[PDB]
Formats: structure tokens, sequence, C-alpha cells
């Protein structure tokens, strides 16, 4: 998506 959220790229990585 154009708007990147945090539960897609959370600090879990």
């Amino acid at each position: 998506e154009l708007y990147e959220n945090k539960p897609r790229r959370p600090y879990i990585l």
C-alpha cells in the first residue's frame, strides 16, 4: 500500500 503502517513493518524484525 502507499501508506506504510507499523504492524506490517513492526520492530519485530
